[PDB]
């Protein structure tokens, strides 16, 4: 049993009940002249957090605890992306276009593929959702139940939309869920500052967040 | 083919794929005198967005459109409530406990119902879910495809939980969403103004956002 300074209180987990879950640190996102950076976004913030996602994972791979990775990905048909998605903004490069890390959100691309300093290892899952939410159309929930993971450290991008999106779908399926603040980045800082508010508002409505210093000082 | 004026572009949608739904107008968190209210939550800008949402139900049920009504609850046994959640917040009246209204988020008690001024008609979906999200743990999704629904009128409370949870569930589903921002209310102003630029964010990453007037003036 390990407790947690947090807010909005502390945060116990036994590492045999629990994952860490790091979501869609994908190259096209976090590197230079990659699909963030073209679509004109600060990459930066993104790029800073690679150090404590990498610490994040060392410490679970140290505590023998489950890792769950996720991407957000297409079959190359683009069969599994529904049309509202495809069309939303009309943009001039969209999912399935050549863009510098190759085809946007395919499985298979180099763009598509995780950061290799935070890459999978064998015997972590590996999730490809076609959504924003790791739980919708995935069998993540199916995978930790055979598990009986109860717990979820949670980390990655963007702050705002698919670790906001996942973290809700989690509250809601009755995990209690940890995100590590300065292991998830937005490309805006108000979104990311405000989601991490709106996490943990109301006595914690969808659960708890701490620094990567508070996790380490209580393992 | 209706078009409507929307942030971040116009959204047209034709009235027989289209439902409006309508989160959690529920008695216990809206009225004076509810366990929102004995929580020490200003329940006033709820309140205040009543007369819209009856406007916009009005609107919706002479375009003959289908209807379909939210209630966050729980069966007695409380057997579909996580205990996660009945132990967030160490709270001092909790779920199934006894509130002004009856017990807290429980089926059938007199805290629980949409309000009577929004109150669903025959021929009106009717959804009881255990989460924020509309989708989760309901057969929402495949009540909307069985009657060809592809787009959704979105109104209700909190804006920044079940209204955010149930419209980012909604877009990974592939619907598409036009939330009608004066007939959504928070607690939490800035969490209301906030979630519907991260909503729209991105050439609508999410959704679409309008005020009801702008719907009123495209039918």
């Amino acid at each position: 049993m390990i407790r947690i300074d947090a807010t909005p209180y502390p945060y116990q987990f036994h590492p045999r009940s629990t994952a860490l879950v790091v979501i869609d640190m994908q190259r096209d996102f976090i590197e230079e002249g990659g699909f963030g950076s073209a679509l004109g976004n600060d990459v930066r913030p993104l790029a800073a957090i690679v150090p404590t996602v990498a610490a994040l994972l060392q410490l679970a791979r140290e505590a023998g605890m489950l890792v769950v990775h996720t991407r957000e990905s297409h079959l190359p048909d683009l069969s599994d992306c529904p049309r509202s998605k495809r069309l939303r903004g009309n943009p001039t490069l969209g999912i399935g276009d050549v863009g510098p890390m190759g085809r946007i959100l395919v499985q298979g691309e180099p763009g598509n593929q995780i950061l290799p300093q935070l890459a999978p290892v064998e015997g972590e899952l590996v999730i490809d959702k076609p959504g924003k939410g790791a739980f919708y159309a995935t069998d993540l929930h199916a995978q930790l139940q055979e598990r009986r993971i109860t717990h979820l450290l949670v980390a990655g991008v963007t702050t705002e939309v698919c670790v906001q999106t996942s973290m809700r779908e989690a509250n809601d399926r009755g995990y209690e869920c940890l995100v590590i603040e300065d292991a998830c980045a937005s490309y805006f800082p108000d979104f990311h500052r405000i989601t991490l508010e709106m996490l943990t508002a109301q006595g914690g409505i969808v659960g708890w967040r701490t620094p990567l210093a508070q996790l380490q000082a209580g393992v």
